[PDB]
Order: C-alpha cells, then sequence, then structure tokens
C-alpha cells in the first residue's frame, strides 16, 4: 500500500482549505472526521478522486443497464452492486467513515440531456472568479465540489493549496515556469495537480502524457 494513497481536505475559512496525506495523520481519525472531511483517493497513475466519483469510477456490465424501465427503484439497484466494491477499498485502506455523498441538491432540476442548465453550473468564490463544475450535490464540500484549483504535494507528503486569478503572479505565463518554482521552492519530486470541473485532481504529469500542453491549457483555463 501507498503512503499517499488518500488525502484528507479540510475547509478553514472562505475560500481556504488545508490537506493531510494518510501517512501524516497524528491520530486515527473517527468516522466523523472521515465523513466531514472531503476524502481524495489516489488513482492508479496519482490522480486524486473525492467520494462521489471514486465511487461511481466503479462500472456497471450492458445486457444489466437495457433490461431497467421504473424511476427511484432505478438510484436502489445499481448502489448495492458498486458498494460491494467500495466497500472491499475501504476495508483495505483502514477508512470508517464510507459515506458516499452522491445525494443531488432536490431544489435544481436537469435539462433533457439530462445535464445542468448553464445558470445552475457554476461556484462563486470570493476573490478569485467563478468556477464550472459538472454536478450539484447535496454535501458539496464532501463530495468534492469546492476545492481549488491546484493542489501541490511536496516530498513530505505535505499539501499545499492555489486558486488562480485574473491577473495574478502568473498572468499569461506558462504551466512550466510554475512548475519550475514549485520544484526549486519544494525539491524535484513534488507533484501538482490541477482540478477538473468534476473534482477530479489530475496528475499534471498524467495531463502532459495524454496530450502535450494540456497542463498548460488547463493551468490557464482556471486564470481565463
Amino acid at each position: 500500500r501507498r503512503t499517499d494513497e488518500y488525502i484528507l481536505v479540510r475547509q478553514t475559512g472562505q475560500d481556504k482549505f488545508a490537506g493531510t496525506t494518510k501517512c501524516n495523520l497524528d491520530h486515527l481519525p473517527t468516522k466523523a472526521e472521515f465523513n466531514a472531511s472531503c476524502r481524495l483517493y489516489r488513482d492508479g497513475v496519482g490522480n486524486y478522486y473525492p467520494p462521489p466519483l471514486a465511487f461511481e469510477r466503479i462500472d456497471l456490465p450492458e445486457q444489466l443497464a437495457a433490461q431497467l424501465l421504473e424511476p427511484r427503484e432505478q438510484s436502489k439497484q445499481c448502489f448495492q452492486y458498486k458498494l460491494e466494491v467500495w466497500n472491499r477499498a475501504h476495508a483495505e485502506m483502514g477508512i470508517t467513515g464510507t459515506d458516499i455523498f452522491y445525494q443531488t441538491d432536490k431544489n435544481i432540476k436537469l435539462d433533457r440531456n439530462y445535464k445542468l442548465r448553464p445558470e445552475d453550473r457554476y461556484i462563486q468564490t470570493e476573490k478569485y472568479g467563478r468556477r464550472e463544475i459538472q454536478k450539484r450535490y447535496e454535501h458539496q464540500f464532501q463530495a468534492g465540489s469546492l476545492l481549488p484549483d491546484i493542489l501541490i504535494k511536496t516530498p513530505q507528503n505535505d499539501i499545499h493549496f492555489s486558486y488562480r486569478f485574473a491577473g495574478d503572479a502568473y498572468a499569461n505565463k506558462r504551466f512550466e515556469e510554475f512548475e519550475r518554482a514549485i520544484k526549486t521552492k519544494y525539491g524535484s519530486d513534488t507533484e501538482i495537480k490541477l482540478k477538473s470541473k468534476s473534482g477530479i485532481m489530475h496528475d499534471s504529469k498524467y495531463l502532459e502524457s495524454w496530450e502535450r500542453g494540456s497542463a498548460d491549457i488547463r493551468f490557464a483555463e482556471f486564470a481565463g
């Protein structure tokens, strides 16, 4: 097992957050602490998934989805299939607060493509502009739908968090420059994650292996 297979994130302010990596925890968190945090799970390339996405990243069989029409019993049969995969993973990681945080915000109605209306798909920060999201959750912090743009994880597994804004210290500067100043400050083994609209924090090198310059595209976009 990896020492950084999860990170526990907490809110400490208006648009302010702190994280601790599994191996840096000074105590064994209770189920309450586990359930109040945003829990980030490391996948096979060092992307980090918050709970409702780590859970839905499990997948269902073709012949099982066609045969299923109903509606609300539709939510209960999908859940029991993934719950056994999920439970078996939490047990191995030692996590006792295993809430998923899938519950949707029920004041919000979808358009015919089963997606958010444009007026419902933004979070407002106090100082940093708006950010687009994929889904409206009843528990927005725990679901991962409230994190900053940038997660830095140093060689000691310490977490630093950052927001871009229009005209900040890196305005019209390239991701690779930010990257070089990060590894100068922290060590060249430092990891940088860049947040997806879903809440996923994709590792910067994973993004570049997918398409050269993707890390930079995502970095620029946070600042408009």
